[PDB]
């Protein structure tokens, strides 16, 4: 679980610091985007994962890599392919993957 959760904060670490990652830092404020509380049901972005991280909420990195995935699935659900933020999230999902995987 020490071996689990440390590749876990290294990834975080890499994703947070991402050119691409500027759509996922914080949480979509459903006021000011129409039809998101509609459409996604679970939100999710890097700053949540964070801070679960820190109150030691994952107990193994498949937990952490559920969230992850998440909100790529959450941005390709309510993105465009070719929108600023659909292109930012295939960049972001694409580094996840093959990081994830180049460990597991
Ligand atoms: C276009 C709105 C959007 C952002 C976004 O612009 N920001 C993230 C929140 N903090 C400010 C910047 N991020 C995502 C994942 C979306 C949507 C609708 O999926
Ligand atoms: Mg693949």
């Amino acid at each position: 679980m020490h071996s689990d959760l440390t590749f876990c904060e290294i990834i975080l670490m890499e994703m947070e610091s991402h050119d691409a990652a500027w759509p996922f830092l914080e949480p979509v404020n459903p006021r000011l985007v129409s039809g998101y509380r509609r459409i996604i049901k679970n939100p999710m972005d890097f700053s949540t994962m964070r801070h679960r991280l820190s109150r030691g909420g994952y107990t193994s990195s498949e937990e952490f890599a559920a969230d992850a995935l998440l909100v790529f699935d959450n941005c390709q659900t309510f993105n465009e392919d070719d929108s600023e933020v659909g292109k930012a999230g295939h960049i972001m999902r694409r580094f996840f993957e093959s990081r994830w995987e180049e460990f597991y």
